[PDB]
């Protein structure tokens, strides 16, 4: 369900990325028209600790917040990347993220994603 603004709210919280605004703008228009939506109940888990990351995501509505066992650090601003870290350095899962009210993402695949970089 991807319109021409959506697609500019995606292209917006992609460009607020460090990494990410340093791309071709073409790259960054791969990603968004690559995207798909996946939407996750309240409590559910999107992102667990120490997995391998097989997905970028940016959040499009509802609360995520981050922890690393126990503790709490923070939670996801709206129209913000996501995921980002263990695709782009291939280390695990840095944190877990969890779904605090129903939330919708959309979702980019990490072999998209290195299709995309290798155009760089
Ligand atoms: N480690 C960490 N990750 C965060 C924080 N806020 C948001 N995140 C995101 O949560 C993500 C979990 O997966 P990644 O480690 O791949 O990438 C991480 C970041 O994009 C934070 O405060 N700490
Ligand atoms: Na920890």
């Amino acid at each position: 369900r991807k319109d021409s603004s959506e697609k500019k709210l995606i292209t917006d919280a992609l460009n607020k990325n460090q990494f990410l605004k340093r791309l071709d703008p073409q790259q960054i228009k791969d990603m968004v028209e690559c995207m798909y939506g996946r939407n996750y109940q309240q409590g559910s888990y999107i992102i667990k600790q120490g997995e391998p990351g097989n997905h970028i995501f940016v959040l499009a509505e509802g609360r995520l917040e981050v922890f690393q066992g126990e503790k709490l650090l923070s939670s996801i601003p709206m129209w913000t990347t996501f995921g980002e870290l263990a695709i782009l350095y291939n280390c695990t899962r840095t944190a877990s993220v969890k779904a605090i009210t129903n939330v919708k993402t959309w979702a980019l695949d990490r072999e998209v994603f290195q299709n995309i970089m290798r155009r760089t």
